[PDB]
């Protein structure tokens, strides 16, 4: 009952921005914003998305997002009634927050329960007026859908954050104020992450008229640093970012050197007048507290609203605080000239640009700068230089200002992260890319983007970090192969309920020429095979030679079959364990029980290989009179009785198929009599041996003598289902340890494969681990129709690596967690700054079939 206090201690490490996502004017994702910025494409357009271009005399041009009527409510657990009475800003912010979380290499399960704080910045509240004009019952949910305080809390509620959730309203500069609050809470030890963000949508044209009444808005776009500047144009943003401690971040766009805030105080020019002295003092304080050399700043994201009285003051402060002592012009710029003014969200816009400028290593150009402002001296003395074209920002510090109305200023400094990517052993060999999404089209787009970056392993690791989300959240599970000779792609909707995974190990007969030759490409498989070969070398067996240069004459003998099949089984088990597949159940045929023991942990590699070697030796050392085995299509009760003395029934494959084994004479005669009656007595090669019969009495004992000194008894887990000792003796001591007694019993007693398969659920995913897919038909007939059956290898296939990857992809698509990247050396985090952004894929991979209510113009009159 007592609660352990949390350790709240000051943090002296680095704070890094990991994820970024958002909706920007004429941009549905960060990628579109970057493309438009770097192509000098104006994001402010003239149309009737919100209101007619000229309604009530408002300015025609405006910055508007693509759509605000879309929301994946079912993902966030919001019923239709709640979603309808929900601000579009909040819905877009939730989607953007999830996209940013995914971008930072995190997932729903990883971010759940963490000490993360939400610092949303929102000021617009026109939705209340729209929805309350014709208020009726069922609209009470507006308390939890429209109230500003719910913008962060919802984010905290869905993601299960347990940190300070707050909504700030500081006009412009709100985003930087929230960033400062997040830094304050991070450095004091209350939280480890932050979800700093903000949004701003336009609904009320009368609000635009009100702003124009105070001369805020101009005629044309925001001509920042231009002599013709006379105002700004309103814009829309729904962006958010994720902050973390640099020692735990898996991706670091940049580092937050420090942020500070202040107020212009009292002045004789009015409350709505920028104070250059206050901004200069703020810059001096921030650059002196952190000991940052002001001459080291490479780019400066200014609050270039384009107003005549604003730009000169800001620039004066910048070249009195930053340009003092600089030996080269300081590159200044502002994103307002590109996508207009974001108002409460304006700050975030700048941050976004910074991240872009800190990710692509290029400074986006500034639009509408034709004639420098004569009132701005720095543009003629060479101290300042507006970036009118793409510039190669190599590295350093970037400073951002978000001066807002009233006088509350905010400044922040970011340091570039220089970890240029280096080649990986992978990125040239086939790889398995597994992911999940809400829609099939989104998953297909994700796979296309992954193929586009098939040569990047850091991107694959970042995608993997959030590729194990439960089906309940992301139902569409898919798998593809990058750098594949043959195209492969599987996508399927997986039910919320989780199915049971059952490893199935096949027995003899799976031998062929080239078994596992292709799989040698993988490092883990080759290492496993080499370890087995080294273990078996002291006994005069060259596993390597048999596996690679072996011929059919090799498999004609008994010893090579056993050795090779078992080695392949151990290698496949090691591969599966490395990928992180935990088998909920284990079953195996004859000679496969050793593989089940090894995979269950009751047996070791050496013990299993030596058990197999002893099994083969017990038959190639003591004389065994010739015999045969056949595949009679009799029932167990039919076959077991039909066989004469000596001939017995060995393995219960399925509901109608039974092995029969006996002496070469007894057999031939009984098989012939059978063939007379309609029965498929299809004989099988056994090197003239009859396993699991009375003949195996002498070898089994010998086997025991061989294995009594090697196999250390160990408990058998409930996962492993014995196929040699019936259920009536499972509780008996003999069925507790897989010692030499178990090996002798399974080599002697009949194999109850059908009884073991009966225990498997009706919808379990059974993976057949063996050199070839033998028991596919038997297993399929055994379990039923609702179970998934996969074979890791195919006989005489031209490329077994592709078959293995396709099998794993299908298994994942049917809802089993796995780690495809576990077959290669782990990627060192944080990833290189060259890794692409994962936010765009999730942004374009949403389920937006339904359309929700949006404020209408007519509701504001």
């Amino acid at each position: 009952p007592p609660k352990t206090p949390n350790v709240v201690e000051p943090y002296k490490g680095e704070v890094a921005i990991c994820g970024l996502s958002g909706r920007y004017p004429e941009s549905a994702n960060v990628g579109e914003l970057e493309y438009n910025l770097f192509n000098k494409i104006d994001m402010v357009t003239i149309d009737n998305r919100r209101w007619e271009p000229g309604y009530l005399g408002t300015p025609e041009r405006m910055g508007k997002v693509k759509t605000i009527t879309d929301f994946d409510a079912e993902f966030f657990g919001v019923h239709t009634k709640g979603a309808q009475t929900m601000d579009p800003m909040l819905r877009n912010l939730l989607e953007v927050v999830y996209e940013a979380i995914v971008d930072a290499g995190e997932s729903l399960e990883s971010m759940k329960g963490t000490r993360t704080g939400v610092y949303i910045g929102v000021s617009n509240n026109e939705v209340d007026t729209a929805y309350m004009k014709n208020w009726t019952d069922d609209d009470a949910y507006m308390v939890q859908g429209c109230h500003h305080s719910m913008y962060p809390n919802w984010i905290s509620f869905f993601f299960d954050f347990s940190g300070p959730s707050t909504a700030y309203n500081t006009a412009c500069s709100t985003s930087l104020v929230c960033l400062d609050a997040a830094e304050r809470h991070l450095r004091m030890g209350v939280i480890d992450n932050a979800i700093v963000g903000g949004s701003n949508f336009i609904y009320r044209p009368a609000t635009t008229k009100l702003f124009m009444g105070m001369n805020f808005l101009g005629s044309s776009t925001c001509k920042a640093f231009d002599e013709s500047g006379d105002g700004f144009v309103r814009g829309e943003v729904a962006s958010a970012i994720l902050l973390k401690k640099a020692d735990t971040a898996k991706r670091v766009y940049c580092t937050l050197v420090g942020s500070m805030l202040n107020n212009d105080g009292n002045q004789t020019n009015g409350i709505l007048y920028p104070n250059s002295e206050a901004q200069e003092q703020l810059m001096t304080d921030i650059y002196s507290t952190h000991k940052i050399d002001a001459n080291e700043v490479k780019y400066f994201e200014c609050h270039g609203t384009g107003t005549q009285a604003g730009d000169p003051n800001e620039t004066r402060a910048i070249c009195n605080a930053v340009c003092k002592g600089k030996k080269d012009p300081l590159l200044i710029g502002s994103i307002k000239s590109n996508l207009g003014h974001g108002e409460t969200a304006s700050g975030i816009n700048g941050i976004s640009k910074v991240i872009i400028t800190m990710h692509s290593r290029q400074i986006p150009p500034n639009l509408h700068f034709k004639n420098p402002n004569p009132k701005i001296p720095g543009l003629f003395d060479g101290r300042l230089k507006v970036v009118t074209e793409t510039t190669p920002f190599d590295g350093g510090l970037i400073a951002i200002n978000s001066f807002g109305m009233g006088g509350t200023n905010a400044h922040a400094i970011f340091r570039s992260f220089d970890k240029r990517a280096e080649p990986h052993p992978a990125s040239d060999k086939p790889r398995l890319f597994t992911y999940c999404a809400r829609t099939e089209e989104g998953l297909q787009k994700i796979f296309e983007e992954a193929h586009k970056h098939a040569s990047n392993v850091e991107f694959h690791a970042l995608c993997q970090e959030s590729a194990n989300t439960k089906p309940k959240s992301l139902p569409y599970r898919g798998a593809t192969i990058l750098n594949a000779e043959g195209e492969y792609t599987e996508i399927q909707k997986c039910p919320s309920k989780a199915r049971e995974v059952w490893f199935v190990y096949s027995g003899m007969g799976s031998q062929w020429v080239g078994m596992g030759r292709s799989l040698m490409a993988l490092d883990v498989f080759r290492q496993s095979i080499e370890e087995t070969a080294a273990i078996l070398s002291p006994f005069g067996v060259d596993l390597m030679s048999l596996l690679m240069d072996g011929t059919e004459d090799k498999l004609k003998e008994i010893m090579p079959p056993f050795i090779c099949i078992n080695a392949i089984q151990l290698a496949l088990t090691d591969l599966l364990n490395s990928m992180g597949i935990v088998p909920d159940g284990l079953v195996g045929h004859s000679l496969g029980e050793v593989g089940c023991a090894y995979a269950d942990g009751c047996l070791t590699r050496r013990e299993a290989i030596l058990s197999a070697f002893w099994r083969a030796k017990a038959v190639i050392d003591c004389e065994v009179k010739p015999g045969k085995m056949a595949a009679v299509e009799l029932t167990w009760e039919e076959a077991k009785r039909l066989c004469p003395p000596g001939v017995v029934a060995a393995c219960h494959n399925s509901q109608d198929s039974v092995t029969i084994s006996g002496g070469a004479q007894e057999m031939t005669k009984f098989m012939a009599e059978l063939s007379a009656q309609g029965v498929t007595v299809k004989e099988v090669n056994s090197n003239n041996i009859s396993y699991h019969s009375s003949f195996m009495t002498e070898p089994a004992a010998y086997l025991k003598k061989g294995l009594e000194k090697e196999i250390v008894p160990k408990p058998r887990s409930k996962k492993w289902i014995s196929t040699s000792i019936p259920e009536e003796r499972w509780g008996n001591p003999e069925a507790q340890t897989a010692d030499a007694s178990y090996q002798a019993n399974n080599l002697l007693s009949s194999v109850l494969f059908y009884e073991g398969l009966q225990k498997i659920p009706s919808n379990a995913i059974a993976i057949e681990i063996a050199p070839a897919g033998l028991l596919q038909s038997v297993i399929k007939k055994s379990l039923g129709q609702d179970c998934t059956i996969v074979a890791l290898q195919k006989r005489k296939s031209p490329n077994n690596l592709e078959v293995f990857f396709s099998a794993l992809g299908k298994c994942y698509s049917h809802g089993v967690p796995m780690n495809p990247l576990g077959l290669y050396p782990a990627v060192q985090f944080p990833v290189s700054i060259d890794t692409p952004m994962l936010s765009s894929m999730v942004s374009e991979a949403w389920d937006h079939s339904a359309k929700w209510r949006v404020p209408l113009v007519e509701e504001f009159e």
